[PDB]
């Protein structure tokens, strides 16, 4: 029985677009560390099944990521929380990209996609986007101040995209525009946004791509040519939708919040500037966790740490919960980029779907931090970030930064 307000929802985006709910979790951990989370008939996010298993320790997590014959991700698809009023069909057609996808479908499409992900491929971007983060964050210091999420941790993780597509410079602008709009709508920022209408065009822009690049040594040739396995070009088209989104906004705030710890942490910050530990990009992903959660759905019964759970029902992984775990991470509330080992599940619990751009994203975080230490050492924030109403994405809109450090407060 955890001390908690009657009706709590931890997939309610009406908290996350004002704060994470850490002291619940933390109550979770401590005292029903597998707790039933129910749900209000229409107010389930989609879902009309009356609630979910809210999972909230890391053994728990990594045990469920495990069990993918158990714990399905086709059978809802992974992402929790909808607008409450969702089409069934909708959700139902996130099944179309390899998140959403159980074996054996899903197997085969990771052995084939993980050819992009080799160390050769993300290797291959080191340089373009460590000269890219170098102007990226050069622009923004010689303006002086602005909004860090723009101005700073947008443009690197689409760049990243773009690079591993071989995107042409010229199609970079309107890729980013569908890309952007993919995500983060639950916002009345976003509401005038329609995502599916984006997605579409990305989805044409990259069959189009796989077409004409069957007419040389890159991630897209590898994948539509047979390895005895290929991408077919709805396949292709339906890979590069998955990475405007599975790659796009986590990355941008991982780097938001990293910089936002590093204000809270000065001598994290000096240190970090004197001495750039690669190990830092992890312990930047545990502490900004961009995806606070994904659930699984049982497909059969199933006793996990002593509770039954059963067919149908849905299990929720906190990662936001997970990576503060006082079991496993020294004390998780202090930020340390020098954590090693770091057994964070930012990029999830290992298993079938752990994160497979997980190399890509380090990389992209360690290259943006170090422009930031060369460009701005000094930066201050100018005022409190403001936060993505999702009940999933754990997201950063705005956060104005004064980077010359120089102004009053
Ligand atoms: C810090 C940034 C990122 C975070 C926090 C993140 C997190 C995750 C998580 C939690 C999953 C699901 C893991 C699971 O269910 O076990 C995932 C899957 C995935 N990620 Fe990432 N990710 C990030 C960056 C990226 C990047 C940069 C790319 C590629 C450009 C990418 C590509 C993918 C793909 C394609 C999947 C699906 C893999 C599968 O289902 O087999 N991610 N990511």
């Amino acid at each position: 029985s955890p001390n908690l307000p009657p009706g709590f929802d931890f997939t309610d985006p009406a908290i996350y677009a004002e704060r994470l709910p850490v002291a619940e979790f933390a109550e979770l951990r401590s005292a029903a560390p597998i707790w039933w989370n129910g749900q209000d008939p229409g107010k389930g996010g989609g879902f009309h099944d009356g609630g979910f298993w809210a999972i909230t320790k890391l053994n728990d997590v990594k045990e469920i990521s495990r069990h993918s014959d158990v714990f399905s991700s086709y059978e809802n698809g992974v992402i929790p929380r909808f607008k409450n009023d969702i089409a069934r069909e909708d959700i139902e057609v996130q099944r179309f990209v390899m998140l959403n996808m159980d074996a054996p479908h899903h197997t085969r499409l990771r052995k084939i996609i993980s050819r992009g992900f080799t160390p050769r491929a993300v290797g291959r971007l080191h340089d373009e986007l460590q000269e890219r983060a170098q102007k990226i964050a050069a622009e923004a210091a010689a303006a002086g101040s602005g909004d860090f999420v723009e101005q700073v941790s947008c443009e690197l993780p689409l760049q990243a995209i773009a690079g591993l597509l071989g995107v042409p410079q010229e199609d970079r602008g309107k890729l980013f525009h569908w890309s952007n709009e993919m995500t983060g709508n639950e916002d009345p920022e976003y509401a005038h946004i329609d995502p599916k209408a984006s997605s579409a065009e990305l989805i044409g822009y990259a069959m189009k791509m796989a077409e004409e690049k069957a007419k040389a040594d890159d991630i897209v040739t590898q994948l539509i040519q047979a390895d005895g396995e290929k991408l077919s070009d709805d396949e292709f088209g339906f890979f590069v939708v998955m990475l405007a989104v599975a790659g796009n906004e986590t990355t941008r705030n991982s780097i938001t919040q990293g910089m936002m710890a590093f204000a809270e942490h000065p001598d994290q910050w000096e240190l970090y500037k004197k001495v750039r530990p690669e190990t830092a990009a992890d312990e930047i992903v545990r502490w900004a966790t961009p995806v606070t959660a994904f659930q699984r759905t049982a497909l059969r019964d199933y006793e996990l740490s002593g509770v039954q759970i059963k067919k149908g029902q849905r299990v929720v992984m906190f990662y936001r919960s997970a990576n503060f775990d006082e079991e496993v991470f020294q004390d998780p509330f202090t930020f340390n980029i020098l954590r090693n080992p770091n057994p964070h599940v930012g990029f999830g619990g290992t298993g079938a779907h752990y994160c497979i751009g997980a190399n890509l994203a380090r990389m992209t975080i360690n290259l943006i931090f170090n422009a930031v230490a060369d460009h701005m050492p000094d930066l201050k924030p100018i005022s409190a970030p403001e936060r993505l109403r999702s009940g999933w994405l754990n997201g950063i809109k705005h956060w104005q930064v004064d980077y010359t450090g120089r102004l009053p407060v």
